[PDB]
């Protein structure tokens, strides 16, 4: 009856000695051992001033100790607030001032600088390094394992995750215990996770994917994970011989496809490859199936909504689509302006509703109101369509739409045309200010080493395929596209760098 996520996970534990986590060093941690670790750390949090509802902010390198801190925070009735490991002291100041955590956990090498920030809000600072050592660990070594998991209701907060910051300054999403439990429980069934599953976990844990989807699904299912610090293709390829699931982002798949070790034989023990967090291109899906014989399962979620849709485990996994709405989740497509639902197949704003959807943005009630329809649907900001079979197709972010000379131009279809050309690795299409057209469609293209065409050849190639209003006004060759630490393209970086090209 306790809705606390920790209690949902562990209050009844039938097989306590089963493996939960293998660390990168090869240490093995049982379910019972994980629970006990979380008990010690929960007691530390209370000993360091945690009261129910208080935020615990964590910026640390990835380790099992860092995962335990998440579980312990939730267990103790706190609100877990992970922060991108790369955020500078200056950047952290915004998040700590916004969230006003009671406790901040950071890397030992940054304690002095973070202590000064923490002082502004009266927070206590503990440390945890990449080896799992630090003041938090010292405090936990003498703490009691026994901890009475705090009573929480379905709608009480478990975490605040800040969005990735792709379209603007990151916003804090308030996530409840039921948001997290309902979503992972649904996914366990939908993806047929069992106690026999072994997940290769190579994702960051400050993002919803690596933190909630990977960890909560595995732990509810009573499977295990192999907990790697970063993406390493050869290590991942090595582990596939003794694992069953990989959760990845599209860049995992494009990079693994460059390895000559990626074969049917190397992947033959694997049950399931999942992709999320950015668009898996249909060509990449097909390349994966051609090389390995596996059909990648793509799913779509956001910080604010957890997972909304998924390609079916036991049905057609459709290249370029993110699947139908998950059980319990409603998805529709609406006219961006009027908000009325569109006929199936028409392009508009994707909206979602369900127990997965967050409670709003932290201390931003006005912005929260503006992103919810009157009937409770959340406006995703993603444009797309739902086909006759109910599969959602994401055509792009609303923020990426380019208005030029009175026309709406959808960059994905221009990017598709360019990426189809021989000698092209990938492209990003944006608008930047243009005195004649409002915005000028501009294509940034990453070329292959040998087979590369010129600016003019690209435009000539597009001229035959594309209506005149959709044509890029210029093509710019770049060495790579800017991406965040999760692998998502950062089009605002290109918009800033190239803002004056038509001036
Ligand atoms: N499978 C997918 N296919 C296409 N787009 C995806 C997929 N998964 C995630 N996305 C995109 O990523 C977004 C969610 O990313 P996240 O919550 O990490 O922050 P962000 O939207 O990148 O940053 P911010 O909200 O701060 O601008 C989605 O709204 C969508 O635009
Ligand atoms: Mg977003």
């Amino acid at each position: 009856m306790n809705a606390n996520l920790f209690a949902r996970l562990f209050d009844k534990l039938d097989d306590p000695h089963k493996l939960a986590i293998e660390t990168a060093a090869g240490d093995k941690i049982s379910y019972a051992e994980l629970v006990a670790r979380a008990g010690r750390v929960a007691n530390v949090l209370v000993a360091r001033g945690l009261q129910v509802g208080d935020r615990v902010a964590a910026q640390t390198e990835k380790s099992v100790e860092a995962l335990v801190l998440y579980l312990a925070t939730v267990r103790a009735g706190g609100v877990y607030l992970p922060l991108n490991t790369a955020y500078t002291l200056h950047e952290l100041d915004y998040f700590i001032t916004d969230a006003e955590p009671k406790i901040v956990v950071c890397d030992p090498s940054k304690r002095d600088g973070i202590a000064a920030i923490a002082a502004k809000v009266g927070a206590t600072v503990e440390t945890l390094g990449p080896d799992g050592r630090g003041s938090l660990t010292d405090a936990a070594a003498g703490a009691s394992e026994a901890f009475a998991t705090i009573d929480r209701g379905a709608d009480d907060l478990a975490a605040i995750l800040y969005t990735s910051g792709t379209t603007g300054r990151s916003k804090g999403a308030m996530l409840s215990h039921d948001n997290l439990a309902s979503n992972s429980l649904t996914l366990v069934d939908y993806w047929r996770f069992t106690p026999d599953d072994v997940l290769i976990h190579a994702l960051p844990i400050y993002h919803t994917h690596g933190l909630f989807v990977a960890s909560n699904v595995t732990l509810f299912a009573r499977g295990s994970m192999i907990f790697l610090p970063k993406f390493d293709p050869d290590k991942i390829l090595d582990l596939m011989a003794r694992a069953t699931v990989l959760m990845g982002v599209p860049t995992f798949y494009t990079r693994l496809l460059q390895s000559p070790r990626l074969t049917k034989e190397t992947t033959g023990h694997m049950r399931l490859f999942i992709s999320g967090s950015a668009p898996l291109l249909a060509d990449t899906h097909r390349e994966w199936s051609a090389k390995t014989g596996h059909a990648v399962l793509e799913r779509y979620g956001m910080t604010e909504t957890n997972m909304n849709t998924s390609n079916p485990y036991d049905g057609d996994r459709v290249p370029g689509a993110v699947g139908p709405a998950l059980p319990g989740v409603s998805a529709r497509v609406t006219d961006p302006e009027t908000g009325k639902e569109l006929p199936r197949g028409d392009i508009g704003m994707i909206e979602v509703k369900g127990p997965n959807v967050f409670k709003g943005y932290w201390r931003m009630p006005e912005k929260t109101k503006s992103e919810f329809r009157d009937d409770g649907f959340f406006i995703t900001g993603d444009l797309g369509k739902i086909d006759e079979r109910g599969y959602v197709h994401i055509l792009g972010r609303g923020k990426d739409l380019v208005i030029t000379g009175g026309f709406n131009v959808y960059p994905k279809e221009i990017e598709s045309e360019i990426d189809a050309m021989p000698g092209v690795v990938e492209s990003a299409v944006i608008g930047v200010p243009h005195a004649d057209f409002g915005e000028g469609v501009t294509a940034f293209v990453v070329l292959k080493r040998e087979f590369a065409p010129s600016e003019a050849q690209v435009l000539h190639g597009l001229d035959g395929q594309l209506a005149k209003f959709k044509m890029p006004k210029k093509v710019i060759f770049v060495d790579d596209l800017p991406r965040n630490t999760m692998g998502a393209v950062q089009k605002n970086v290109l918009r800033e760098t190239y803002k004056d090209i038509y001036k």
